[PDB]
């Protein structure tokens, strides 16, 4: 629940309405363009959580928590939890408080943790800016709360940015003015209580970007947990800048480098190398943000593209990067769907199968990371340092000397030739033997202390020595 505590977690993001229903239907239709409810609960996960843990997450996030607009509005339900008015209440779509404290508890007697996903931006509200009744509004009851009602057109206008309201007429989005005190009061007050009550493990804080900075301080400590904020810029110099503020941002300027190199086998390989040490320079600490390439306000990876091997080496870069890893629940079923509302397909029509390819991939690298955490203290703070390039091909270092694991993606996708890498500066020593832990074969240093790293079918390569793994039931 502390900052280094979650420095270890590695994160299963999913929507409560869309992951897992009471029932455990696998049928159940949920059509996306609907945009209403599906049915999914907290107690459809509590269900699940050997499948999310058999990934090797150690945590999951939760979309927002407290009681929606009611409406079917022209733009569906809110299912999303994003648009909500009675803060002190739940959305009783997903269940009880109890269901809730239970989710919380069946997944700390589990070792993992609970991150929830939190908005103090603004309320949801069905119609137009001008029409907005405060009254319904618990506890923002008036106009006074707010800021004075105007949509948000030119984000180089960062005093816009944060006083405008997001949406528009259709489902406008009534902006709290976070500046007054009776705001920033009751926020912090309501924060600390929605933790304590169930036992929350962190936060993930939307639309970071919309309030002012000097709001978030007191957010983060009356929270009393790590909070991760999703500033979504692609521009580090905008987006670092938060974690002045607070503990974690996502990392959106990776995102973007990240899903080009791998989105084809043309990608540039150059722009991932070089945003991964810019932000290992400039970001105050890369190991306290959150690795991703999918999430619900975006194309999925595969709708780019249905190569696996490429959706192979984007997941293993996710889990092994700098920080805590953020998996989109579908990613690992190699979902497809596109922008919102496309994807936020249901996670149970997969059937939820733990022997799809990305799921034996996520786990492999999800056990190795947890592994090398087990016996090395330096590994989380240890900074990804990127020891090569070529123009399909990646290659990361990360661990303790001697305790290091080495990363080699590619996006030559899966039609690639077979022939093998000469990998300088992965550090080891000459005749030391190496378990490439995805596939489960070794390699072996030799004698100039470059690895001949196998390439085969555009797959990722994951290295780690193999007198570490004494212990483990990693490749065995
Ligand atoms: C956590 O639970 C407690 C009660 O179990 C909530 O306390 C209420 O808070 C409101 C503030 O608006 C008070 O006016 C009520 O009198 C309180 N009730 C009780 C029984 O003490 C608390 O607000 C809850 N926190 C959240 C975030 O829901
Ligand atoms: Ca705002």
């Amino acid at each position: 629940a502390t900052p280094a505590d979650w420095r270890s977690q590695s994160i299963y993001f999913l929507l409560t309405d869309r992951f897992a229903r009471t029932d455990g239907s696998t049928t159940a239709t949920c059509n996306t363009a609907d945009q209403k409810y599906c049915g999914g609960t907290w107690q459809g996960i509590i269900d699940k959580l050997d499948y999310i843990q058999g990934m090797g997450f150690t945590a999951i996030w939760i979309t927002p928590v407290t009681a929606q607009l009611p409406q079917t509005t022209a733009y569906g339900d809110a299912y999303h939890g994003y648009w909500q008015q009675d803060i002190y209440s739940l959305n009783e779509n997903y269940g009880t408080a109890d269901d809730l404290k239970a989710l919380s508890s069946a997944l700390h007697e589990r070792g993992m943790y609970l991150m929830v996903d939190v908005v103090a931006n603004h309320m949801g509200y069905d119609g137009a800016g001008s029409s907005v009744d405060y009254s319904v509004f618990k506890p923002f009851s008036s106009q006074d709360y707010f800021h004075p009602f105007c949509f948000i057109q030119n984000y180089e206008d960062q005093t816009q940015v944060e006083d405008c309201w997001l949406g528009d007429n259709t489902v406008s989005l009534p902006d709290l003015d976070t500046t007054k005190d009776v705001v920033k009061n009751e926020w912090y007050d309501w924060v600390g209580s929605l933790v304590s009550n169930y036992s929350i493990d962190g936060l993930r804080i939307d639309t970071v970007k919309h309030v002012q900075k000097d709001f978030w301080p007191g957010y983060n400590k009356a929270a009393g947990v790590y909070c991760i904020g999703e500033v979504l810029d692609g521009d580090p110099a905008y987006t670092c800048p938060y974690q002045n503020v607070m503990d974690g941002v996502l990392n959106y300027p990776i995102y973007y480098p990240l899903l080009n190199a791998f989105k084809s086998t043309s990608g540039s390989m150059d722009d991932l190398y070089n945003m991964i040490n810019t932000v290992k320079s400039d970001c105050p600490d890369s190991t306290l943000l959150g690795t991703f390439v999918e999430n619900h306000d975006n194309p999925r990876f595969a709708s780019y593209t249905n190569d696996i091997a490429l959706a192979k080496n984007v997941a293993a870069f996710i889990i092994l990067n700098d920080g805590i890893p953020i998996i989109y629940a579908g990613q690992e079923q190699h979902y497809a769907g596109g922008n919102d509302p496309a994807n936020r397909e249901a996670t149970w029509l997969s059937g939820y199968p733990t022997d799809s390819e990305l799921y034996k991939l996520i786990a492999s690298a999800n056990a190795i990371r947890n592994y090398a955490i087990s016996k090395d203290t330096g590994f989380v703070t240890y900074k990804n340092w990127p020891i090569y390039k070529d123009d399909t091909t990646i290659a990361m270092r990360k661990g303790t000397d001697g305790s290091q694991i080495v990363t080699i993606l590619s996006n030559k996708g899966a039609s690639g030739d077979s022939y093998t890498l000469s990998l300088s500066g992965a550090g080891y020593t000459a005749g030391q033997q190496l378990t490439e832990v995805i596939g489960c074969t070794t390699v072996t240093v030799g004698s100039d202390g470059n690895v001949p790293v196998p390439m085969a079918g555009g797959l990722p390569r994951v290295l780690y020595p193999t007198e570490k793994l004494a212990g483990s039931k990693i490749c065995s």
